[PDB]
């Protein structure tokens, strides 16, 4: 059947994705109903971003100083409004191609598909999984703030990032649709620490739930270990600790296996001491945190009823 | 910056996802303008799989006899023709989100974008790349034939793929939207083998670009060979011959690094001689061949206007 890291089909998003321009800078933002959200630093000028006062900013624009522009069609702003670090445009029309959305604020270790767009356009979709430092890995140049995460239940579409700006390491920052950011970061050109990057350790586990369906198994012990021991273990090999709610993610791929999520971690305990030394994992000399059991579940192959 | 397997928006493609079903069976459709195009084994019934006569399958089929759905809307068949492996249904209405669209026929080692649906409805997007024996490592279940492969240059979507059917190995086999088949595959469920899997080596080239890009060369020589002796060395192992056309696209690539591309291919010959086989940590990070060089580009920040 085969795995692959898919992204949802991005055709609901791009239907509410506009172009927002304040002075000479182009971002995209998310028109929903009336409401155009967007990046607060459209308003920002060049020589101000190390340390922008945005309320002050803010004051000294107006509905005019707005473009926002959905196609050939220019929409009319009449009213802005600063909710966190994400700018509110209050438009004369509601998007008729409005899906039914809600917001969400997910937490470090799942995924979702983000649509990168340039000057209001998309460009592009992947998926991506929020890090344990709160960082995406993402794909991002010059002018895809305001690009939106999301992910797709039945007909809602779950908005839960957007776009605002790259760390010096590479990795990317944003907030969720409210405008808060992900982890400790602030809209503003200066140094900020992301913290160490671990290794998400559920997404691992359900890796390995997935070798052993498909045959990969010369990594198992009969052995079982306490959560305290392997969250000690993993933390000195950079794990995220295994919490309660992950076992519980990982309920579903331990029942269809006969393998206990403690049986598995002390399997894992073992491969974190001494390495894979030649061998390989599902095709791979390294271990994937970016597929999630939802992930293995619904792409795995199953038995055959002849 | 950041490199991600990035897939384009599907929505174009999505509007044009129909149903189709024929008898018991249930496929998806790809419906541009008044023709719905299906893989014909949707005709075949639970039995009449092992070894088809499609010709009169089909002969004995009536308009009324496929059930053609787009959304709750049900469309109705005025016609039925088979182009090779492929059914074109003449529908009474015209798809009004028809794209500006032509058929194109990729080459080995190109990339594309998958929108796999299941009961003529979107379900994920994913990008992949023609292996060098015309199979596909997709993600592929029961009911997903009819699944389109896609590029995007501007507003013209470049469809190129239609999936059909899985290898034994696992793999996946399908032909372009005019009915021929990519391989010596056909859609009967008989013992079939693609071709000896080899690496695309202009990928990984333009992979080692990127990896250059990133800030990291200590894999890499100050040694240059010609492209006989590196053909050589490369055809010993399971690589794919480095064409001039190759050399050619991986020219951009060569000028923003600086790096000659005989220069990379000396780098990546002493890799391979020196046991890199793609089952330790450096060989299971640089060896990526589904990357290709316009996507490096394409991810690049170019001549920064300061
Ligand atoms: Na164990
Ligand atoms: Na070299």
């Amino acid at each position: 059947s085969g795995f692959r890291k898919m992204a949802f089909p991005s055709g609901k998003v791009e239907g509410c994705m506009v172009q927002v321009t304040c002075g000479t800078t182009t971002l995209n933002g998310l028109w929903l109903d009336d409401v155009v959200y967007c990046p607060r630093h459209v308003i920002c000028t060049s020589e101000d971003m190390l340390n922008p006062n945005y309320e002050d900013l803010l004051i000294r624009k107006s509905n005019h100083n707005f473009l926002v522009q959905a196609g050939n069609v220019q929409l009319r702003v009449i009213g802005h409004s600063m909710q966190n670090c994400v700018l509110k445009l209050k438009v004369d029309t509601a998007n008729p191609k409005t899906p039914k959305y809600k917001f969400v604020r997910i937490q470090p270790g799942q995924t979702f598909s983000v649509l990168a767009c340039y000057n209001g356009s998309p460009s592009g979709v992947y998926q991506c999984a929020m890090r344990p430092n709160f960082t995406i890995k993402g794909s991002f140049l010059n002018g895809s703030a305001g690009s939106v995460g999301f992910n797709i239940d039945y007909d809602c579409v779950s908005f839960c990032y957007m776009h605002h700006m790259e760390l010096p390491t590479g990795v990317h920052a944003g907030t969720d649709l409210e405008g808060n950011f992900y982890g400790p970061f602030v809209d503003r050109q200066t140094a900020q620490a992301a913290g160490t990057d671990t290794t998400i350790t559920v997404n691992v586990l359900a890796w390995l739930y997935a070798a052993v369906i498909n045959g990969d198994r010369w990594f198992l012990n009969r052995f079982t270990t306490t959560l305290n021991d392997f969250n000690l273990v993993a933390m000195k090999y950079n794990y995220e600790p295994l919490t309660q709610d992950h076992v519980d993610i990982l309920g579903p791929l331990s029942a269809q296996t006969g393998i206990a999520v403690l049986d598995m971690c002390a399997s894992l305990k073992e491969l974190l001491q001494n390495g894979m030394n030649g061998r390989t994992i599902l095709g791979s000399a390294l271990l994937e945190d970016e597929f999630t059991p939802f992930d293995v579940v619904r792409q795995c192959a199953t038995v055959r009823l002849q």
